[PDB]
Formats: structure tokens, C-alpha cells, sequence
């Protein structure tokens, strides 16, 4: 009987949410008007008003006097991820403990920090300084994620996943933390016109535990019931990520929307299945609001009604595309918000990172 | 439930680079007096590299500056074939079906990109579309044992699944050699290398063969006031580490309290273990761990030697030690206890427990 070992019967729940972004508001409008003051400058206007974005927010005011020389240098990477350092640290430990304010648990029982980014990058970084700040313990376990795209988030949660449910009494927190302004260069291809365009700054933080499923969790708990990964066969150059020497950039390919199309509908449907539903049962769909063309393209595979892509929207075009926080913010509002009126609303959420690369979940939320 | 580590295998770029002739090439570069002496002090004798950074090609690419992304182009370049050869030859010896890998770790440093290694991996060996992907970026010579620990929990949620760990670590295509002291040191200690395990989870009950290695327990502890100790960041031409004066002394009192309760709490004693994985991070990385634990000089053997045939080469050293562990018994005893650890930023001991089965 040398059989695997039964498995761990609980279920990943999200007990804490958290969400917050840098204060300083850039209206998308004002934003075109001061890019497109950097021949023919026609092609800003342009790109910009075709973004759905009409507010974001920003860590560091590339644009600003200050900022703009540094801006134009060339071998400023280690500055930035100073800079990086130096905007995060306050953000991620303010909603860090937001996340954990509702909580009764101690810091003892908190045996887990996730932290994701892919527009950071340095030594002793924002990890460290979140479980000083928190007084968390000094034994606690930590996993950087690096690069993982605007899906992060995804790879994020289920390191947590599994940790609590192989620890039952212990929690994990999840953070996200993106700061693109501090990586803002403005140059003229149209993919950098482009990227500068809907990027924002954000920060997100979860609290994970493990629940048994007899167990009746209260309204507002977020049950992670499944998660899914599909490498879209012959996609690689759909997103990709590297570093400059004056900062980190993404590149995204004409044919990402057209990746989405052809494999949403399908990794939907197979995961959908696996648990005995259809597109046509779920209640919530937490798009990642990556941009228009993202978000346009992700309903269209699954055929659902633009309607029910209300919240990713909404995300979108009050902060932008923050990357893998953009998923948790979308999320939030599910939580504070139903979308109908039976107790328990089921949703999927997914999201795009390199390789492309669909990352995401089925999940539950206890409405009463 | 077990965590078992059932496959495990290195490699290495083909070139070798003996420290005695890097002296001499390097030190061509007022006061080079200076680094004859580093060298000697390193206690290498060779160590393998991706590229040769003081090549024609290269001298000139490296002396530039804004060279990043070429470098990390560099890195995939080379980290790739190495990687995937080091993962077959993981699996190699197990009679897994790709459908039974389930989570694939990559831990790095020394280079950033995507799609990157793990994808390259996927791919290359044929493993499931679906399989989960976590990449562990700077977490320096330490980040085996965070890989190792989000295997564990994997291969324990889900027992019927088994988890693949990758490291690689490729300093030579970061090589600079600038002004500072520091840089000096850095370039006279890492190596190039990756390293590869396979984990699975066990029946508490279950007989285990030779060769296999239970992971007892994990732990970490952050040093209070050690922040500056180890430093990564990435510059306009290369990635860099900045270890500081103070650090051989952090680890000269960190290791011993932290190893200590860890041991307590599993009912051990120093006195009790028989093998000791220190990280070959360099010579007084080895030389005050040994001294912070009051063991033998000799119980550092596995660590020395590694450092001295391939330098530094972060986060995999600590795998080349424990498969020295692996291939060759300490003693006559069925069942050797050791314990592992290296030293991660913010300044952060991280290691475990565990058990090589020999009869």
C-alpha cells in the first residue's frame, strides 16, 4: 500500500481583502495633453482616447519637472528600483494591514508572505520591510514572484493555497505590489506610446486560511474553489517583460487580443467542466483589466454578454491597467457588491502573463 | 504525509576557469596587488562560466554601459540548454509521466525575462501545458530553500503530484570587473551552474530506498539589524551584489541561536548530526558557520570542496553539496541526519532538517 497520501481536504479561503493605490490622480485627458507635448504628435491624442482609461494613479509624476531630465538618462535602472523601494514600502505595509485589520489573528499565526512584482527588483525589498513594519514574526516564511506578468496575482494566490491547506492553522498573506510610474520613460515606438499609456500604480493584499468545508463561513469570505494554468501553444511573443537600463518594460504583441480570443474560450470551458459547470453558471467574471482590447477580446471567447464584464470595466477606467493587482481590485468590488440576489455567487477569474499564459480561478462568495 | 526528494542532478557550463589564471587575466586590468590576494584568499580553484567576460568578443560589450538587457538576453541564451539538460537528467532516473509533475519552481538572480527559463523548460521536456509555474527572482544564495519549501507544500496539498525545482545561476554574464573592492570580491567568488530536484510527497509509514532524502523541516529567521549584509540590484550593465564588512560577523552569531532552537524543537543536538550542507558562499561564509556551530573543521568538508572546485554559484551551491551528501556516505549508519542553510538578503538564515536514506 504504498498509495499517495490522502490529501488535505480544506479549502483556501480569502478571509482578509485589501486594496490602494498611490495618492496623486493623473486624469487621462491632462496625461494625453503632456505626452503629446513630447513633427506630427497627432498619434498621442490617438492611442490615448481609444485606452478606456480616464483616471490612474501614480507613485512618481514622470512628466514633472524634476523627474523629466532624470526621465531622459540613459543607465537609471538602480535609481528606479530605489525609487521603486522608496514608493512601495509605504504602500504595501499601509494596505497590508488594512488587510489584516478586520482579523483577529496574531501575528504568530501568520506563517506565510507572497509578494509579487514585476516592476521592481531590489536586494533586501518590500518583504522584508512589510514583515518588520507589521511586526510580523521573524521566522515567517517569504516567496518573492518576479516577472510573472499582469497574472501574478494568480501564481500568488495558490503558493498561499497550498501552504494553508497543508498547515491548516496557519495564514498566509498575499501582496501585489506594481509601481510602473517609476519605470516611465516616454519613448516613440508605438508599443511604449502604448504601454505608458495604460499602466497605473497600484497595491493589493489577501489573507488566506484554510477552512473545512462543513464549516459555514460568513458573508463577504471568498472561497478559492479551483485553479487553472494553460501555456498558449505558440503565443511566446503575445507578452513580454524585460529590463533597460532606464527601466523595466513590457512589450505586448498585435496579436495578444487574438491569443485571448482563441484560448479563453477553451481553458474556460475544460477547468468549467472539471467541476461540473458552464460559462452559462457563473455569476461573476472577474476579467483582468488589462485594457480594452483585453477585456473586448475575453468576453467575445466566452460569448457572455458585455454586461457581465461590468466590474473589470469599472477597474479599467478608474485606475488603469496596475497588473496583478488589477485582478484583486476587480475582485474587491464583487465582494462589496452582489450581482444578484442568491446567497453564495460563483465567479472565475483569469489574467495573462508571459508566455501567454492563462492564469486564473473558480470561486465563491458568500452572500449571507 | 512526507516530503521526499526523489530525483536530484547538477550541471554546469562546459568551460572552466581556473582562479590561479583569472588572477593573472584579471589583474591586468595601479594598485593590482590587490588581486592576486583576493584570489588566493578565495579558496577556489576553478568554476565554470556561461561566457568568457575578458574574451575579445566580450571585453569590449562588457566595458559599456546600458547592457542589461543584452545581458539578460545573454543569460537565457545559455541558461536554457543548461537548464533543460540539468531537468532531464533530474526526471531521468523516475518512472513519472509528465502528467504526474504538477508545479515547476525557478529560482534565479542573475537574470530576468519572460517568457524565460521555465517556459523554455516546459516545453523542452514536454511537461503538461497546465502545470503551475512560480519563478522566485532575488533571493540570492538562499532561494533553494524558499524553492524547496513551496515544493513541499505543493507535493503535500496535492500527494499524488510531484514538484520540480530549478535552479540557475549564471554570474558570468553579468561580469563587469570595476574600481570598487567589492566588485573585486563578488567576481573572484561566483560560479556559473544550475541544479535540479524532483519532489514527491510520502506515506508517514512507507520504506524508503537509498539515496532518498526526507525534508524533515524548514525554517527561516531574519536577523535583526543585518539589512545591509547582502545586497542585490540591478545596474544599467549587470546585476550586482554588495555584501557587507559586517556580514561574516552576522553569521557568525545568527547561525548557532537560530540552528539551535530548530534542532531543540525536533529533539536534536548539534552533537547529534552528521551532516552539515553550509552554504559555500565563500571562505568566511563557511569559516564562521563552522565556528558559530563549534563542530569539527571537518564536518564542512561537502562545502569547502564545492567551493573550491565550482566558486559561488548562489542558490544551486546548495544543491552540488547535498548531492555530494547523496552520492557518498559519511558513516556506516542507515539513515544520515543532517541539516542545510544559506544565507538570503535582508540578511535571513534559511535551511532544514533532514534525513538521506542509506539501508
Amino acid at each position: 500500500a504504498q498509495l499517495p497520501p490522502a490529501p488535505p481536504t480544506t479549502v483556501a479561503v480569502i478571509e482578509g481583502l485589501a486594496t490602494g493605490t498611490p495618492r496623486r490622480v493623473v486624469n487621462q485627458s491632462d496625461a494625453a495633453d503632456r505626452v503629446a507635448e513630447l513633427g506630427q504628435r497627432e498619434r498621442i491624442p490617438r492611442v490615448y482616447q481609444k485606452s478606456r482609461i480616464t483616471t490612474r494613479r501614480m507613485a512618481v509624476d514622470p512628466l514633472d519637472a524634476k523627474f523629466d531630465v532624470f526621465r531622459r538618462e540613459p543607465a537609471t535602472i538602480r535609481d528606479r528600483m530605489h525609487l521603486f523601494y522608496e514608493h512601495a514600502v509605504p504602500l504595501a505595509v499601509d494596505v497590508s494591514k488594512r488587510a489584516l485589520a478586520g482579523l483577529p489573528y496574531r501575528a504568530a499565526e501568520i506563517g506565510l508572505l507572497v509578494l509579487a512584482t514585476s516592476t521592481g527588483f531590489i536586494a533586501p525589498g518590500v518583504d522584508v520591510a512589510i514583515v518588520k513594519e507589521l511586526g510580523l514574526s521573524p521566522s515567517i516564511s517569504r516567496v518573492v514572484v518576479n516577472f510573472m506578468g499582469c497574472a501574478a496575482a494568480m501564481n500568488a494566490l495558490g503558493t498561499a493555497t497550498n501552504y494553508v491547506r497543508a498547515h491548516p492553522a496557519m495564514k498566509a498573506l498575499v501582496v501585489c505590489i506594481e509601481l510602473f510610474s517609476v519605470n516611465a520613460v516616454f519613448a516613440d515606438d508605438i508599443n511604449d506610446v502604448v504601454i505608458h499609456s495604460l499602466f497605473g500604480d497600484g497595491c493589493a493584499a489577501l489573507v488566506i486560511g484554510a477552512s473545512q468545508v462543513q464549516e459555514k463561513l460568513e458573508p463577504g469570505k471568498v472561497v478559492v474553489r479551483s485553479s487553472f494554468s494553460q501555456l498558449l501553444d505558440n503565443t511566446e511573443d503575445g507578452i513580454v517583460l524585460g529590463v533597460n537600463h532606464n527601466g523595466i518594460t513590457c512589450e505586448l504583441s498585435e496579436n495578444l487580443p487574438g491569443y485571448i480570443f482563441s484560448g479563453v474560450a477553451p481553458v474556460v470551458t475544460e477547468m468549467l467542466w472539471d467541476n461540473g459547470l458552464q460559462i452559462s453558471d457563473i455569476d461573476l467574471w472577474a476579467i483582468h483589466p488589462g485594457g480594452p482590447k483585453i477585456i473586448e477580446q475575453s468576453v467575445r471567447s466566452l460569448g457572455i454578454s458585455a454586461e457581465l464584464a461590468a466590474q473589470s470595466w469599472d477597474v479599467l477606467a478608474r485606475f488603469g491597467n496596475m497588473l496583478s493587482v488589477s485582478l484583486i481590485f476587480v475582485l474587491e468590488t464583487m465582494v462589496q457588491q452582489a450581482e444578484s440576489a442568491k446567497a453564495i455567487s460563483t465567479g472565475v477569474a483569469f489574467a495573462f502573463g508571459p508566455g501567454v499564459t492563462v492564469e486564473g480561478m473558480l470561486f465563491d462568495i458568500i452572500r449571507r
